């Protein structure tokens, strides 16, 4: 993989937020003659695969088409682990298990699969002193955040350093292959054990070009979200930026060391929160206690894939609460300067937030997973790793 | 790349058509030991790239969106030689050389690019005593067939062993990638210098298109079954535009001119090597021919309009069959019914016979290198 090298990079504390870098070439072969290009970077295949051997790839599902989900698997680079995180119909789950075993069997490759509403998992967490997501029904509640918590525990238990997430909603297994290598690309390029890789794919329309009156309005929001994020940064920085182009980077990857360090939000605020949290924690505008991070800093990679991201999902409550969740997390940052709060307030109640006079509900964040006793977890799950493990 | 073993295999003279193999895993990684569970074929990435290192990838273009074409190039594996075969409008073509020079520069890799209508390329073939594709205006005529001819020439000249074609129409570089790797996979499973790889992929108009194809592949299995005496289901890729093939095999095939190429390709393999005729090719008689049909994980989203475009695709195809010197009476017969049953015309009406170009072996490369001598560098892209 050849990548362009971000011409600019945003320094915010010990955070290093790099501009969007385009993938120039998907598979740039086996390097022998290095030629040193200053402007771009050629990732050697074998390096990429070595990173991927240390990577778990989480593929969440809640009653996704199987045909699609299986197609997503075929495309995942061989070296990566593969964890299917499930919240599907009791019996749909069963099919997914069957689907994964067959695949893993045939591809001679290891995999785990688990279910959000599994009670063992609920016990596992509270044994490790992290009861924070358990429902009243006595088990880990549904939610995006809740999913990741389970994902990161398995990543951890499995001994991988890197974990990244793929949307099973993808007609294109080749697109998946690129997205995963791009994570590897990111961690390769990275120079600190605290790293995040956030994929995007961005598209230019026009007056004489079709997109449907719903793909259009989807761009109109991410643009604003990214905006609201640079508004937050700029607010602290004093210098107006435009570096975040990935506020809603659902498909993202993150070194476990970084992952376990961040808090997490429940709704659509997740992706946007990640960023906010990183800046709150490592922006400098606060005492930062953590030695190793302050010492190596954080790099956030924003990589632009060659393949279109075509995931089937739309309508109001999607695209709308998409907006509300995000600008709420900004309004509430411990980093917001008054003008940032206000600028953001307006877009909300002047697009429905029931005014005048109204505030978004604050973020509801889980605490970092560093908290969680992993040994207690390993002890608490002894007699069940059979059933998570797919031979 | 892991893929399924083909269920069965049609032996026909020294030709063997393999049944479809589904790609199961996009990238199987690096083998260092084996439990090669013979259910499937696991293919090492080193071996794949070693093959790619001797493969030309032709990308034709006739006035293609440019973003669309860059995209495609980005998805070609590194080890492959990139051949852009243009017949675009004059300055669209200038944009093309530009686009490719910038690509190949930044990605540190060799490309070729030529324009079908270039006067030097006429001379070049003249000299090598293959004057056939040159037309009235003293230039090579437009057409799928003619494109390929020029493309095989460069492939040859540049000493690559395998040539594959790829459709610039693709919205997904990641698809391109799987495609080109698929080609390599075929050659790597090939147990013969002479091999073919054909890619396939299993809207009321798409329906009409799907149907037209079912019918095309049918006609091709009747042709086969007609000679062996036993019905075969094999051949699912009668119209497989995206195919690769080994140069040895390419320079040996005659070439039908337009919408008839891919089917004719199959027909000719059978006439020539299917053992019903005098076969003098010490090498082909002795290594034989493998045809691979590979089903890709990645869909094919080539925008292809015109309803009648597809009608043409049909007549095109049943024509090559009707006219094979291998069609029994009853094959010649069914095809016919079927045809005039939606076109062809009259109570009866013999579809036009195929205008074929003869094999490119009939050509003298060194004459050609001679003639292209002072020019190889407007074709070579630094
Ligand atoms: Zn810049
Ligand atoms: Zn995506
Ligand atoms: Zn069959
Ligand atoms: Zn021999
Ligand atoms: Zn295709």
């Amino acid at each position: 993989m050849r990548l362009e090298i971000p011409n600019h990079t945003e320094r915010f504390g010990v955070v290093r937020l790099h501009e969007v870098q385009r993938i120039l070439e998907l598979d740039s072969g086996r390097v022998r003659d290095e030629s040193p290009a200053v402007g771009l970077r050629r990732l050697d295949d074998a390096d990429l695969r070595d990173v991927l051997e240390q990577t778990a790839i989480v593929v969440p599902t809640r009653n996704e088409r199987l045909k699609l989900l299986e197609g997503v698997l075929s495309g995942i680079p061989h070296e990566a682990l593969i964890l299917v995180a499930s919240n599907s119909s009791p019996d749909r789950f069963q099919m997914e298990r069957d689907l994964l075993e067959e695949f893993a069997h045939l591809t001679e490759r290891p995999a785990l699969i688990f279910h959000q509403k599994d009670p063992a998992l609920a016990e596992a967490l509270r044994a490790g002193g992290y009861p924070h997501p358990i429902g009243e029904d006595g088990l880990v509640r549904s939610g995006k955040a809740e999913g990741m918590i389970l994902a990161l525990v398995f990543a951890a238990l499995s001994g991988r350093r890197y974990v990244g997430f793929i949307d099973a909603d993808n007609y294109f297994p080749g697109a998946v292959w690129e997205y995963v290598r791009a994570y590897a690309a990111g961690f390769l390029m990275a120079k600190t054990p605290f790293a995040m890789v956030r994929i995007l794919w961005r598209y230019k329309p026009k007056l004489t070009e079709d997109e449907g009156v719903v793909f259009r309005r989807y761009g109109r929001v991410s643009e604003r979200n990214n905006r609201a994020l640079n508004q937050l940064i700029g607010g602290v920085s004093g210098f107006e930026t435009d570096v975040v182009k990935t506020a809603n980077a659902g498909e993202h990857a993150m070194s476990l060391g970084l992952a376990l360090r961040l808090p997490l939000a429940s709704g659509y605020a997740v992706e946007p929160q990640e960023l906010v949290s990183l800046l709150e924690l490592y922006g400098g505008v606060f005492p930062l206690e953590d030695e190793e991070v302050l010492q190596h800093g954080v790099e956030i990679f924003q990589i632009e894939t060659r393949n279109p991201h075509l995931h089937e999902n739309k309508g109001d409550e999607h695209i709308r609460d998409m907006l509300l969740a995000c600008l709420a997390t900004v309004y509430h940052s411990k980093l917001a300067t008054e003008e940032v709060r206000q600028s953001v307030l307006e877009e909300l109640q002047a697009a429905g937030a029931l005014a005048p006079g109204e505030e978004p509900p604050p973020p509801v964040l889980y605490p970092p997973l560093s908290s969680l006793d992993l040994q207690a977890v390993r002890k608490a799950l002894r007699g069940h790793f059979s059933r998570f493990r797919v031979p």
